[PDB]
Order: C-alpha cells, then sequence, then structure tokens
C-alpha cells in the first residue's frame, strides 16, 4: 500500500494506489483506499482492510451528524482529534491502521494518525509499505510554491517510484484535489493516464 | 475447498466442489458450500464448517426480515457491508471463514469478504485452498464479453483444474446462475455432467 | 519467483521471470534464475539466492569434469540423482532451495528436486511462489502434441498469469529451448517481446 | 547507515555517510564505510562494524595476492563470487553484513551481496537503513546517459534525502569515482561541500 | 526526544526539540512536545505520542475546570499530585510516558513524574533519550544564581549537545519562560536562532 | 564505570574512576581501570572485570614482544587492529568489554573498540555507564586548541559530573598524560585533589 | 534506599537517606522517604515511589478521620493492622513496597510491614537495599539503655555505613525523634551535619 | 556462609564460620572453609562445596611445585593472578565460587576473586551470604591502626553479627593470623571461645 | 518455621519457635505463630505471614460471634470444617498456609488443615520446614500415656532438634497447654527456660 | 531410601533399608544399598540405582588395586577424596547420587559426599528421602559414649521411624559394624529381627 497527502498554498492533494493483498497473494488489483468523509475533507487508509473500512463508515456518520447539529463543518484539527481519542481508547485492543486526514477549513491541513492515537500535523506525509520511497521523492522535489498542477504531477511520480520497488503496491493511481472554490474533486482516470504518459512513466 | 464467482454482462455465476474434510480424512464426499440467501443473491463458504453454517443461517434470516420490513431486496453492496460489520465486531474472537457474495440488484456484483471483515468488490474471485489454481485459469481465459454458456464452461474448467492439484478439493461441481429475468437457478447435475464430457474432462 | 519446465516430443522448454527480492523490497528487477549447466542440460532455481548460486557453480564443475573423464555427457537422471545425494547429505543443515533440471540425453526429461533431496520426474513442473498460478494454466492448456512454437507461447502465458497475481514475481521473461539438433538455445528478448505483443499480453 | 553505488557509461560512483551507532547512541560521527580494495575496485559496508572491518581486511589481502600471482587484477564478477563463497560457507554462523562491490575491468560493474552469499549485479544499488529513501530518489531521477558530474550530484542528493529521514544516518558524505583513465579517486571534501551548497542542500 | 526544565530565582524555563519518530523513521521533523496547561503552568511529554497527547487534553480540561470552580489556579504541587493519582490508578495498564510539570504559584517549581505515578520535585530535570547528555551539561554549568537570560542560553546549549549524540532527537528548539510578572511566554523562534548563532552552535 | 580519552595538539589524556561493583554491591572502592600497555600507549577497560584483566595481560605481552622483535613500538592503529582481530575471532563467545586505546606514534590517537571487534578512531571518546554524562560535558566544553593543563581539568570535570548521576561510578579519579617528550606519566593523586578543590568540586 | 527505625526507653527514632533512582540513573538526589502521618506516628517507605506516595496519602487521610471520629489517636498497632489489611487485600495485584511504622501511644513501637501485609513488631528494623549493612551496625552497637542523643548518633552511623556500600543509597540523612513530651520533631539539617563532623564521618 | 579477611600493619587475619548446607537443610554443622595453601598464604571459599574443594587441592599443588622449582614462595599477587587465569579460562563452564586470598610476601595483602576471574586487592573483604552484615560492622569499626589482638576481636564480632541475621551461616568461628615472624597460625578454639565470652557474645 | 500439636489424656499441647524470615534474611527473631482463638481452642500458622495473620483475625471474629449467637463454644471439628470451607472456596487463588487447630470440647482434638482445605484429625501433627525432624522425635518417643509435664518436655525436645537442623527455624520456644479445668494457659518463658536447662539443651 | 552412618569410640555402624522404587511403584522389596568396598571400609548409596551400582564397582576395583600396589589399605579420607575428584570431574554430566563412606584406618570416620563432589566428614550422617526423620532421632538420642550394642539399637530405631513416615523407604534393615579387631561384619538378619522385637518395634 502507498498513500500520500501534501499541502499547497490553498489546496490539499491526496493520492493512493489500488492493490489489496489478501490470502497472501494479489487477490484484488482494484481496491479503494481514498475516501471523501466531508465536504472539504478526505481520508486515506493503510493496514488491516476490515479495521480501516469500519473506521471510514464511523467517520462519515460522525462528521455528517456534527455538520447537521452545529451548522458548520468539523474543523480538520477536530477531525484528527476525534480520531485520536477513538483509537487511543482501545489502544490495547487496537485498530491496526495508519491514517491520513486532509482538508480545508480556513487553511489547508494534513494530519497523520497512528494506531495508538498519536496525531501530528505536517506539510506532507505518506503511509504504507511504499512510503519510504515516497519520502525520498518528496524530500528532493517537493516545494511549497508549487501550483496545483505541479503538485498532482509530483504525487503521481512519487507513487510510481513506490510501485517500482514495493511489491505490496500496484494498480492505477487515484488522486483527489481539495480546494475551497471547487470542493472535493476526484480526478478522472483519463487525466491521470494522460499525465502518466506526459511524465514519461509509460 | 474451491469456490469461484464471476460477473458477466447481466449475470453472476457461482460454483463450488463438494469435498468436506473432517477428522483429517475425507469423511463427506458430498457436502454443500453454495447457498441461495435471497431472491437474487448467492453465497459460498470456505473455512471452518461450523462457523460457515451458522453465518449462512444468520444471513438468510436477516435478508428475509429486511425484505419484509422495507418491501425491497437488500442491495448486494449492503449485504457485503452487513457481513463486514458482523465479522469485524468479533475480529479478536473471529469466524474463521472466507466468503463470496454475488447477486444482481441493478447490475451484477461479486464481493469477497475475509475473516476480519475486509470487503472488496471484484469482477471475479475465488476462495479455498484450490483458489490459486483457479486464478491461473481465470487470468488466461476469462473475458468480460463471454456469454452465460461460455462462463459456465469456464468455471467448470477452472474448478476441474483445482481438483487435479488441491487434495482438499473434490467431488461433483455445483453451479448457480443468477439473472434478473430468471432469478437464482441451480443448474441440474445432468447438464453439469454433460458439459464435463463435452469439454473433454472425462 | 516463478520458474517452469515442460517436455514436448523432442524438446525441453524452461522459463523464469527476473525479480529478486532482497531486504524485503524489490532491490533487483533483472536477476538471473535460469542457467545452462551442460551441453544439453538446464537448471532453474528458487529459494535462497546465495544457496542457489553456490549450487549452480557446483553443478557446472561436476558435469564438466564428468564429461571430460567419461567422454559423454552425464544423463539427465544421473544429474538429478547427484543433486539428490548432495542435498540429502545435509538435510538437517540444508540448502533451502527448490530446483528444476531439464535436458535431453536420448529423450527429453524434466526433474523436480526439493531441499531434502526428493527427486521426481514429470512431464511438466513449476516452482516458486507463482507456481500454483502456473499449474492452473498448464492443467487447462498443456498438450503433449504441441509444437515447440506452441510450447513457448504456453510457458509465456503461464508466467504472465503468475506475474499478475504473485507479488514476489516480475520482470522480463527468459526462455530456453533445448533440442538435440540445436542444443541449448536462449531465446533473444526481441522474440520474447514480439510474442508477448502477439499474444495480447501488452 | 546509507551507502550507494551507481554505474555510468565508463565510470562507477560510490558514496556513503559517516555516522556509526554504538552502545545505542551516536558515539562516532566520523566513521569510514567506503574502502578501496583494488586498483579499480571499491567496497561499501553496512551492518555489524566488527564483521565488516574484518571482511575488508580479508578482501584487501586476497585481491593483492591474486594480482601478484596472476599479473592482472581480479575481475569484478570474480570479486563478488569470492565474497559469495566465503559468506555462504558460514551461512549458519554468518557475517551479519550487507555489501556493495563496484569497479571497472572492461566495463563498469556494481554488485550487491547479502549475508547468505547471494550476489546480484545491478545498474545501481543501495544498502543500510537509509536505502529505501535512496531508491525513491534514484527511481525518479537516475538516467544511464548522465555524465560523471551529474552522477556525483545525484548520489549526493540521494544520501542527503536519507539523512533527513533515517536517524541511523548522518555526517559528511564521502564519494569515490572509479574510471579506467584516472583509477580510484576519492573526491576531496572541499568539492563535496561546494556541491552541497550549489545544490541548495545547505 | 529531549525535554528539560530548570528553576531560577523567580522563573521556570522549559525547552524541547521537535523530532517525532514514527514507523521507525524520521516521519515528522516538526512535532510539538511543550504545552501550556494553565496560566502559569507548563508541561513537557516524552514516550508514546498518543498516550501523551491524551494526557495533555485531560490536564487542560481539569485545570481549567478547577480554576473556574475555585477562583484560583491549581498549585503546581497539586497539579503533580493529580497526575500521580491518575497514572498510578492504571499502573498495570499504564500510560507509557515520562512527564515534566513546571510553573509558579508563590515560588517556581519543577516536578518529574514517571509512568507509575512517582512524583518528585527537583531544581532541574530532563526526560527522553537525550536526557543523560543534558544532565552532564547541567551538572557542570547550572547555577542557581543565573539570570533568566543565562538560563535560556544554558538549556539551549544542553539540548544542542543532546542533538549531537542522541539520534532520536532533532529539529528546532522550543523554549518557554514562566514568570509571575509576564506569565507563560513562548520565545519566538527568531530569538532562539539568534542565540544559537551567538553561542557558536551554528 | 566511567572512562574517557581525549586528544590534544601533541598529547593524549586518559582518565577513569575507581568503583568496582561485585556481588551487586560496592565491594571495592579502589579498583584499577587504566593501564599503561606500551612506552607511549595506554588502555582503559569497561565491562566484565575478569575478561578485561585477561585482555590487559595479553596486550602487555604482545606489545612487548612486538617491540623486541621489530625494534620499534607498535603503531597505535596497529594496536587497535590487533585487538579488533582477537575480539572478532570469538564474537559468538565474546569478551564482554568496551575498550579505549590511546597513545602517540607520530601524532596523538584515541581508538574505541567494542566487544565484536569494531574499531573507530575519534578525537575523544568515553565508555562505561557514566559515559553519556561525559559526552554532554565534552560536547559543550571540549576544544581542540586546549592546552594540556586545560584538558586535564576538562576530563576531571566530566568524570565528576558522571559520578553525581551514575551510581555505578565513584571513587578517586586517576589521570594519565601521554606525550612524546615525557612519555606515559601518571598524575599523582595530590595534584588531582588540588585541581578538584581549585575547580570548586569539593 | 536505606531506612531505619529504633525504639528507646520512651522514644522512637526514624531516619532515611534521600537518593531516588529513576530511569536507571541518579535523577533526584534530594527525595523524601520519611513522613509524619499522625501526631505521634511516623512512616518510612521503600520500593516503588508511586505506590509508596499513594499509600502515604491514604494513611494521612485515614488516621486524621479516625482521630476526628473517635477523639483519640489510632494506636500504633492498629495503624500497622490497618496497613496489613489493605496490602493483603490486593496481594495478587500488590503495592510493591516495604514499610516501617513507628510511634508512641503508651509505649514506643516500631512495626515492619511487607508487600503481602505481613506485620511484625520489633525493637529495631531497617528496609531498602542498604538495610543489611545497617543490621550489621545495629547488631554490634545497639543497646536498649541508650539515651536519645546516643540513638541519633547510632542511626546516623548506620546509614553512613550503608551509603558507603549500597550504590542505590545516598544524599543527606533525615532524622525524626518521636516522644510524648515533645511530639514528632524533625531534626534540622544543621544538627545532622554537626553530628556528622563530630562522629568523624566527614 | 560468612568469610572475612583484613589487613593490618604487618599481619593478615582471616576467619570463617562452619555451617555447610546440603540437601536444603543443615546437614553438617562443622565444615571447613579456611585453608592454608602456602607458608604465608591462606584461602577462604564460598559457593559450591565440590568446586571449592577441588580448587583448594589445585592451589596447594601448584604453590608447592612453584616453591620447589623457584626456591621462593609465590608472591600473593601472583597467587591471585594464577587463580584469575584458571577461572576465566572456563568462564562459560565456571567454578561457581567466590574466593579470598590473603598472605604476606613483603607486605600484607588480601585479594578478592570472583567466578569469572575478576581479581581486586583490598584492605579488607568479605564473601558469602553473610557478607553484607560483615561490611556494616567493618565500615563503622575497622581501623588500619588496630593491633593484631584488636583485629581478631573485630572479625569475631563481625561474623557473630552475620550469624544472627544470615540463616545460611552458623557454627564455631575459625580464625587464622598470618605474620612473617610467626607464619600461618590457626588460633586454637579455646582462645576463640574465651574472646567470645569477654566480648559479651555469650 | 516449626509448629507442633499433640493430644494427651485430657489435654492438648501446642508449641512453636519464633523466627520470621523476610526479605531472604533473619529480619525478626521474635515473631508470633501460636494464637488463642477461643476459650479452649488454639491455632498455629506456617507459610505466608500476611495470609496467616489475616486468617487468624477472621477465625477470632467468627468463633466469638458463634459463641455469642449460640451460647456455646464452637466444637473443634466444626472449627476445622469452617476453615476447610473457606480455604477450598478460593483453592485456585489460595491462602498459601498450613494450619494446626487444637482444643477441647468433650475430648482433646488436633486437626491439620492444608492450603486446599483438606482437614484430617490426628493424635499429633507438625507443620513448617522443621516438621520432618519433629516427626522423627515424636515417632520414637511419643506415648499416649504421658502426663502433661512429660508432654511439655517432649514438644520442647522435638522443636529443639528441628532448630539444630532447619535454618528457617529459631528463637525462643512458646508453649500452650489447654485443659478443661484450667483453660488456655500460655506457659511463661521462665519455666520454658528452666525445662531447657533441666533437659540438657543448654 | 534411608541410609545412616555413625561413629563411636572405636567403631563405625552403617545401616540401610531395602525398598527400590522403579517404574513408579514398589517393584523390588529386597534391594541392596550397603556394600563393603575394602577390608575396613563400607559404602551406602542413594539416588539413581544405575549410577550408584556403577560407582560401587569402580570403587571396589580402585581400592583393591591401591592395596595391592602400595601394600596398605587406602585411608578413609583418601577414599572420600578420590570419590570427590571423580564426581566433580563430570559435575555438568553428573552421577545423580548421594553417598556415605565409613571405615577405620587409625580412627573411625564417616564421610558424606554429594553429586558435585562436595565431601564433608561428620560424626554421623544420613541420606535418602527418609534422612530428615533420622536426623530428628539422632539429634535427641545420639551420644558419643554409646557402646556398639547401644549404637546398633539407635540406628535401628532411627530407620524404623523413617519407614513409618517416608513412603519411599521400607523392607528389612541391614546393619554393618566395622572395627579393627573384627573387621567388616554384616549383622545376620536373625539378630536384627530379635532386636526389633526387643525394642518394641514389632
Amino acid at each position: 500500500t502507498t498513500t500520500v497527502g501534501i499541502t499547497l498554498k490553498d489546496a490539499v492533494i491526496m493520492a493512493t494506489e489500488r492493490r489489496v493483498t489478501m490470502e497472501n497473494f494479489i487477490m484484488h488489483k482494484n481496491g479503494k483506499k481514498l475516501f471523501q468523509i466531508d465536504t472539504y475533507t478526505g481520508m486515506t487508509i493503510a493496514g488491516l482492510v476490515g479495521d480501516a473500512q469500519v473506521l471510514v463508515r464511523y467517520m462519515k456518520a460522525e462528521l455528517e451528524l456534527y455538520r447537521l447539529q452545529r451548522r458548520v463543518n468539523m474543523p480538520i484539527e477536530a477531525v484528527a482529534t476525534l480520531l485520536s481519542n477513538m483509537l487511543n481508547q482501545v489502544k490495547y485492543m487496537p485498530y491496526m491502521v495508519q491514517l491520513l486526514v486532509g482538508g480545508i477549513d480556513t487553511a489547508p491541513h494534513v494530519f497523520s494518525i497512528d494506531a495508538a492515537g498519536g496525531s501530528v500535523e505536517d506539510i506532507y506525509a505518506s503511509t504504507g509499505s511504499g512510503s519510504p520511497f515516497v519520502y525520498g521523492v518528496l524530500e528532493s522535489q517537493y516545494s511549497e510554491k508549487m501550483t496545483v498542477d505541479e503538485g498532482v504531477d509530483l504525487v503521481i511520480r512519487a507513487i510510481s517510484a513506490a510501485k517500482q520497488r514495493d511489491s505490496a503496491s500496484g494498480g492505477m493511481i487515484d488522486v483527489a484535489v481539495i480546494t475551497r472554490k471547487d470542493g472535493y474533486v476526484q480526478l478522472p482516470t483519463d487525466q491521470i493516464e494522460s499525465r502518466i504518459r506526459k511524465l514519461g512513466l509509460i
């Protein structure tokens, strides 16, 4: 698994691959690891599939109820805090997951949350077995001044590098762009493929 | 054990063999591993027999009650989601099973669900100890454009290959075809045998 | 890893992929797992790389010395027997490998040898983590009456199926054809690629 | 620890950092992990310091004796083979090391050798705990057509990325360039520092 | 991790670095380990991030509620006592943390609290893997007669020494100064950097 | 135990304390941990007393024999290399010690050697349970430009700090100064005490 | 840790040292291990700091409540009995402590209580890792006919001997004298120091 | 077991008790633990009886042979060194003993040697389970200026204190006095008893 | 520990020693192990001190309440039965004790009760580590026709023999005599000492 | 098993019972555990039967050879010493036995030797599971002034007491009397039975 989230001037970009290992072989080449959980909030999952899917359902319900009861979206930091409390409360019987939460309330934000409820904000982050390869790409090429279009190309290149070296990763790359003006926009695969050819990644 | 489920244009085909190992020998050559759980929904089971049979009874009751209370059949994705919640809720005291759910609501669907509640949709899937042999056949011969008749021959060939190489599998092959026009139809054994001769599988 | 060897009328075809996992990631995408060890004899290796490479060097030396001392090539069955003795002699401190030996002396032969020195002749065989997917393809499509050209296409399709489902396998496919008339011939990659396009495997 | 070796048109570039952890803290910030072992041959070490230093002394003696007895340098592949035999011979009482051997005999070569004697040639390779970050940089930026000057900048950037993310790595970067025309040349630190400023790595 | 707290005539100085290890690599270089929990009270955390962040939230709520219900701030010793009771109550299912609490009620105070609820007042203290290096600096250079400005330079030098020798520590140094006249004041990074240059620490 | 060795312009300074724990209490307050092993070479020991004392006897004999057979003293680097070979040869049945070797051949040198034979040269080093406290003092106060008199005061202060914080250390401090002009000179305790009063260490 | 309690004609003398080991080093040189828990009752603690401090708070509350409800102080034997019941009630989830209780109701008393609730009265007793050294001093020098002044000198000498031989003990000695005429009197440190000089203990 | 050895101006005094536990009860109340091994050399033993008795026989033979071959007694330090080498040579298959060696060559000496061959000279020392009680007595009462008669009374008092508190010790006290003028003199029991009455030890 | 109880014509004699081992040394030489629990009933304890003391308090309360509610003393057999039920009820979380109950209701009785609640009446019995030595004395010398005075001498001799051979036993012997005419009578120590001299036991 | 040996004025008396447990039941009621190994020397055995019988054969051969080569019997202390060396030499692969050696050379002697070669002389001793009961009898009734006839009655009574309480012991009692005047004399069973009736032991 390889997931990544980066922050730009007024946008958040999140991306994953799609390979789901089960029964110690490549059973599903087209899984889903990136989810929209609020109007301007997204989430990526790594680890046990069953635990992660349950958490996604819980977060969608809680955020929706919050927005109805309080007339505003839950702030991104509060989303991370709520997740941190739930995970820590069962730390000795834990959800074995690693999560990324990203979105926009008044500024872009990306949060990394571990199985024990530790939550840390960062300018960019990556999870899964392919993450170390991603950090190498991000360390040498990431820039805060990048445009949205440059950022999308960057995450695509980072995940492509991970797929070449981490056997647990593979499949088509999914990308989401979150802005206040346009909201949560899932990039259609046709542009993802077009960028892949343009970047020379075959 | 070998079970398989594939999706075609407007149909779902599911199939299993019948050998049930108990007390570390071939006690029952004529078990049942494929069940109809709703009007247009089917289920295959692999793993612990006792756990699987209990799950089959639970699913039949829940789906029947759902259809009475809401006047429509439960959608296939909701069937998988309900199963995922139940399995994950006891993940540390689990049902040691691997399940396939297939059916038609407005399009054909096949879902694979593991013991921890991980649920993934796929165009085709296979479970049990004979599954790797099945995936080899499906990878080289499956086509989305196949007719129903071609698909039935394909799953029969795939399971026959598994029976030649997986000692835990054996016995007569059961096949079910699910369509909106005809519903859940269990193919009579006479046609299964006739196809086996026609395909040269003795 | 995926290796395969099949026997035809008067030929032996052997093939592998090239991915070598080390330090729990895909360090080398272009390894070598298929070796010529005599004029009409070939060998494939699976398991610990270091153990396998040592065994390859030992076999090349022994076979070469045998042919010089006795003026004829060692028969294929004797090659398997020699390997069986060496592996069994250290069965409690073993080479953790699985081997395939194939060649022609007066008829084609393929032998499978395990870490404990068990040696069994077969019409075809496959080793490595991708082998179960290969057996599915071979069970449904192999025929003793195939021409050499048909056999090469068959092993290519079988390995391609394994690469789609076994994360430990990958890379370009190497193929060798052994006949009495032409000897040990390593197919150039240009024909391998050409066949891959012709078979629709991209 | 982070070591790297890459091959270019007619050159080999090898590089390491210098941090040596001992007694579970940063005791030595200025260790040595890159060694010249022959006229046109270099070696990098990762793992247990004591085991690695012993191996370096053995290789220097063997290569020197070889060149005196046979009037030519040992070929790079033979260097890797000799190492593979020694490591495998004690595989159950092993040197816990990971090694890179690079040099020029008639073409550039880089070999990766593990603790069990597995030896694989590659166009580039990296060892140590910082290696996954290096592979990310190399996957996205390496090109076979690079000049020597471009290659030196590449390995410097790759190691700098590893130092930002792997706590076991640190210190000044050492770089060696091997060519037939100039032999084994250890780049003076003054140029290494100058390149670091020029590349914007502070 | 490296945290430190010292007491002067009428002031408390607390300081940490920012490196947060997660997934056994340097994932976050800019974490937060120093928190204001009351008007004149501060807290530093070492150990499991998730456990520590939960404890910080609990302490902020309890102290705020205390001050509202009793019209005065909780005394520093009572803050330590409350923490000691909570940690000891779950000593067999513990928060795996080491904490420092410092502040002013009528005199400066620094308290060290372990995972089992042991609480001891001290003139200065340090926690985390870099703490032994800090104690060496404090033992040779600390003086009770130091001015606030001298104390800030001292803690900066102590943490800088730890960063040179403890790989688990790193990043920018955060410093807080607590006095009755000025309250809890977080030193801006610009002065921290300026002092670092002035002290010759690059 | 606390031992330390530092290098200056043309001198080496080595120092230890004297507490020897045996039978889990402070049995001997006046042990010996610093030894002269050659005309211009010294050695400090930490770890198992019996193993260390045997090693000291071996080194004295080997160095003495070397100097008689070759008419010159063994170079310091060769002393470290000889030790490294002996320790590594029994790495699986090891001397559980940590050693420091220092001396002058044509320049001052200090070497740190671990139980597995890893040997690293450094400008200064410290061993034993009190070493982390020493590194804090050295990191903040050591300077290469110090005179011999300044260096002696520095090591005395460093060891005094360790004695305040490491219960395994204690007793009177022994100091040796090695120069080419004066040779190995053990400072009399009267000057050590006088410096301790002058430095305000009581 | 070293604590001691002795009985004289009409007085009880209790004394401890102050060293508190935490994180396996001498973190706090000035801890508190001797507490007044009633008008004429004292308590010393050894073992886990957190467990001991909780017990001290419980005993202060219970004794205070007892004296208010029944108009008289709890007798010393009843104090020991109450402690014995509480410790034994959780014997399988125990407070890992060793306690001494001393005081005057109508005669002097000293009680020793272990972690399992065993309570035994004695003329004198000692706890902690330094206790065996104390018993040697008491066995050879204690006399029931000693004056209070002689007894204070005796406990000071006993603890000083323990500090010379038990590394877990250290720091300034605290002494309390309990009589009916004067109550619980904590000796000021100035007299403790003066006695230490007078007894020749430096 | 309790053994002790002390040094005076020109004498060595050694003493033990006599209780030998075997089969987990007091089988022999009159064992022997103090032995003369040379003209002016004595030895005490603690630990496994069988191992200790074998060592005593070895030392008597070696010292006797040494004195015959070299015409002088082995120096006490050489006696300790010889013992240290023998014990360390079998450190992983060890004699489980603790030894004291004392005697006069040109000055009095006492050496303590552990099971791993660690040897340390001291002014006084004590071994066995009763040793901590002995150290308490020695710390408070030993003086270098004592006469021989005072020293004998001191060791008798120290061992008597151990017998009151260590259940593994008991029986009559044996005492030996070693001087150059009088040699090795075993005090007759009649004086030992007489001193015991005179000292008030019943 | 050594306890004993014997029955005579119309009397019960019970006796113990007083040594209480704690912290693996002889901490208390004057413990109490024999208790009166009713007008004509006594009890001895062996094993864990804390468990035994709690049991003694429970038995005193229950017997006292029984006698008040039913106007007669609880019969000795009922005392044993009540104890048996309480111990067995927690057999898997047990009081680790061995008990003796003796007394007179209409005839003398002695009962032995183990940790699991097994209760057996006997003419005489002994518990503790010194018990086997006691049984040897009782087997050869006990007689049912002995007078009370003879019985007291017998138990004194039996316990004295145990003290000579069991290191866990020691101290002054306590003796109680129970008759209907005189009730529970604790023999004063002056007669115990007088008998000890008269019997030649020093 | 129960064996015993006692010393009188000019005689040694040894005695055993005869029960040999094998296969966890009373297979042989009439074993032999007392052996004459020299003219005036006897031996008793406890522990593993096979180990003990081998040792008896070795001792008979060695003593016989000694007496032939040196014209005198081996002294009893030398017999014990020889045994001690043999047992200790295999202490880590030991004879699991406990032995008693008794005899007359110029005075009576009894030696006790354990499995590790520990050898201690005593006036009397006892081995086996029944030994603690024997020590109780001997402690209360043994006297050095007893005649031979009194001693024989004493050992008979001691063993009879052990047989009443140790289930591992039983059968007829064998007794041997060793004197210089009469040599090794095995008492005929008829007198043993006669004494048993006379002593009232049925």
